[PDB]
């Protein structure tokens, strides 16, 4: 079973991915994981990604799909964590899981407000090196682990990621509606209802 979930920045797509990928057993692919390891670690991926991600604007499709080429698991389940953000992506997905016989069985539209996301984008913390993900307010970091608030998740950078999901990533919605595969979620439920509605709609 191949999953996509699809949806604006801070929906809680990757707290549902984790969750799921760790209870049902699917790999995880987050692109945003992935580019955030290739960039600590300077990569010729991650120097080149690291000024698109600051600014919040996408990375170049032609990255991206490489990068899917050459971590996409041989077999098993998989959750596609925030992959594919535009129509050149979605359409080069199709085309590589035809040649694998397989394709995207559900994709999950994460609906949430802007006022919601902007909410949870600025109360979100990560423990810089484990990942972990906090909420300052919905999920707090117990006193004494140390967390930062990532750089693109300021206001000016929020507004800007808000803009490119609503001009580039948006049309994936239609995209996937007319192939009969999408499920929609109320992504602004607390975290427990949102991982009922995740598993009754693959169930
Ligand atoms: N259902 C929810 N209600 C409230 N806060 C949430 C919920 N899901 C996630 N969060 C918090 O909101 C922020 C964004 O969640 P995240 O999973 O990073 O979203 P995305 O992967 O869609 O960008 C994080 O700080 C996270 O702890
Ligand atoms: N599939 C993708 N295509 C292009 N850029 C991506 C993709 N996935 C992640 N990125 C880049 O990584 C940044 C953060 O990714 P992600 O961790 O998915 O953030 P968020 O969950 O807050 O939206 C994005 O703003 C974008 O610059």
């Amino acid at each position: 079973m191949i999953l996509v979930f699809l949806g604006p920045p801070g929906a809680g797509k990757g707290t549902q991915a984790k969750r799921l990928a760790k209870e049902k057993g699917f790999v995880h692919i987050s692109t945003g994981d992935i580019l955030r390891e290739a960039v600590q670690k300077g990569t010729p991926l991650g120097k080149k990604a690291k000024e698109y991600m600051e600014r919040g604007e996408l990375v170049p499709d032609d990255l991206i799909i490489a990068l899917i080429e050459e971590v996409f698991p041989k077999h098993g389940n998989v959750i596609f964590d925030g992959f594919p953000r535009t129509v050149k992506q979605a359409e080069a997905l199709d085309e590589m899981l035809e040649k694998k016989g397989l394709k995207v069985d559900h994709v999950l539209l994460f609906e949430v407000p802007d006022e919601v996301v902007i909410e949870r984008l600025s109360g979100r913390r990560i423990n810089p090196e484990t990942g972990e993900v906090y909420h300052v307010k919905y999920n707090p970091p117990p006193p004494g682990v140390k967390v930062i608030q990532r750089e693109d998740d300021k206001p000016e950078v929020i507004k800007k990621r808000l803009e490119v999901y609503r001009e580039q990533t948006a049309p994936l919605i239609e995209y996937y509606k007319k192939k009969g595969i999408l499920r929609i979620i109320d992504a602004s439920k607390p975290v427990e209802e949102v991982y009922r509605q995740v598993l009754e709609v693959i169930g």
